[PDB]
């Protein structure tokens, strides 16, 4: 009981402290740096969704191989953001990001020379372990910034960066893999590959200049740093806004107190915590929070990926009853589509509240869902899936909001990066059913994803509101 107590006076006090620091210049440098990571995250997905099975420029591989190529990615995926969510809670925000930024853009450069489809794919698995854990680092990063008054429209804003990343993956897919004039044992997917990892790159060069989350120190015992770090963003935020004369007034803040060999205690320790952080998110004040998390992003991510492979096979079919390029430019629609979602929610997210957008988004996205058996040529299709995109994405921003509330600061990344690893199990799962109903049927495939969107509906009809609250 008295840890509780004292982690809701820190919580309290952090508000007031961040109240005082105000919003301006240092949150909006730290939204462009995360958005960077995020950007990475986005091609990353891109690419593995897209190119990476072996589209035209490969072909080195049978389509086994073609198939294992996709899904081997999406649970290195899962492995990596579960990995980096816990580690994030021990070590610190910036430096596991750090970590994982590095490991993938490492490995997406070595992806791009090897000559090997073993080494290729050992290559693209530790890029995707590697990349799993931007997302719960990010975002819990982001927020422990940000006061709650807008709190909710400000982590919205950050959704923006996954699509720009997508937009840039498409852009640059279309543009050098065409070409394959390019090639000089090298080709043209090389060429994509290297452009693809600068995002990362530029991501790790920006990061480096950020502080450490100062709630981490303050959770950690580290009061001296923590107050340095606010001290920092309410000097920046003052000398932006031209008053420059005022002084940071807060005095102190309240604080939650061979080689080799020790390596192996230091790392099984640091296992054990991870793992206690784990087990804690299914205690009697969390269990039934998780539960309901785990049914709600396990559904929207099922539904979804199952869908984006359903829907090139249908339009496939019916070009039939009717190159490289049209993919390009139905991937980037695709990706395109989700900018008026992505305003919208952000601009209503505090006005209506978290469980109204994604009580309304599921339902929206089942409507569209079964609006798509209805579908009779290619050009309505593509505009019943930028319909679906575009009303569904506010679920997912609604998600993440609620998601990064739901949780204390001590075990916020371990959830996160427990339940994106949940959506990547889904979306593996997703892709292998809906590609076992390849041409079987139609009605299947959409009767299955609207009963789970109506699910996770309904699941997220019971979640509670955080709205107008401390963060936790
Ligand atoms: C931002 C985010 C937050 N949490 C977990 C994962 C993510 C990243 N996303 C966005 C999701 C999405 C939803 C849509 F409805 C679309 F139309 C679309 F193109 C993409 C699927 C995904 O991988």
């Amino acid at each position: 009981a008295q840890r509780r107590k004292e982690r809701e006076e820190l919580a309290q006090q952090y508000e007031a402290i961040l109240r005082e620091c105000g919003h301006g210049r240092f949150q909006w440098t730290l939204y462009f740096v995360l958005g960077l990571a995020l950007m990475a995250d986005g091609v990353e997905v891109f690419v593995v969704g897209f190119v990476l099975p072996s589209a035209e420029k490969d072909m080195c591989l049978s389509d086994s191989n073609k198939g294992m190529l996709g899904l081997i990615v999406y649970l290195g995926m899962m492995v990596g953001a579960f990995l980096w969510g816990g580690l994030a809670d021990r070590l610190g925000r910036r430096q596991c990001l750090l970590i994982s930024l590095s490991v993938n853009s490492v490995f997406a450069f070595f992806s791009s020379f090897v000559q090997g489809y073993g080494t290729f794919l050992f290559c693209r698995l530790l890029s995707g372990v590697g990349i799993g854990g931007s997302i719960p680092i990010v975002f819990s990063y982001f927020s422990e910034f940000l006061a709650q008054e807008k709190r909710g429209e400000h982590l919205s804003w950050l959704c923006m960066f996954w699509m720009i990343g997508g937009v840039y993956a498409a852009a640059m897919a279309w543009a050098i893999i065409p070409h394959y004039g390019w090639s000089f044992q090298f080709h043209s997917w090389r060429v994509f590959v290297l452009v693809c990892a600068f995002p990362s790159v530029f991501a790790i060069g920006a990061l480096t200049t950020q502080p450490e989350s100062p709630r981490f120190f303050l959770e950690n015992g580290k009061h001296d740093e923590a107050w340095m770090v606010l001290k920092q963003v309410h000097d920046t935020n003052m000398r932006a806004k031209g008053h420059p004369e005022r002084v940071f007034s807060v005095t102190h803040i309240k604080t939650i107190h061979t080689w080799y060999q020790r390596w192996g205690v230091r790392a099984l320790s640091l296992g054990g915590q991870v793992w206690g952080n784990f087990l804690s998110c299914f205690g009697p004040e969390y269990r039934r929070i998780t539960l309901m998390m785990m049914g709600v992003w396990f559904t929207m991510s099922f539904s979804y990926y199952g869908l984006t492979v359903w829907f090139p096979d249908m339009i496939r079919h019916l070009q039939a009853v009717d190159g490289a390029y049209m993919v390009y430019f139905v991937s980037f629609l695709g990706t395109l589509a989700v900018l008026p979602g992505n305003i919208v929610s952000a601009l209503l997210m505090d006005k209506i509240g978290r469980l109204r957008m994604l009580a309304g988004s599921s339902v929206m996205s089942c409507v569209s869902c079964f609006f798509l058996s209805f579908g009779n040529s290619e050009s309505a299709m593509i505009a019943l899936l930028c319909l679906f995109g575009g009303v569904s994405i506010a679920s997912w921003n609604a998600l993440d909001v609620l998601t990064v509330e739901l949780y204390p600061s001590d075990k916020r990344t371990t959830a996160f990066g427990f339940l994106n690893a949940l959506c990547k199990l889904a979306a593996v799962l997703g892709i292998s059913i809906f590609t076992s109903f390849v041409g079987i049927t139609k009605a299947a495939p959409i009767l299955f994803a609207s009963a789970a969107l109506a699910l996770g509906s309904s699941l997220a009809l019971k979640l509670p509101e955080t709205r107008g609250q401390v963060l936790q």
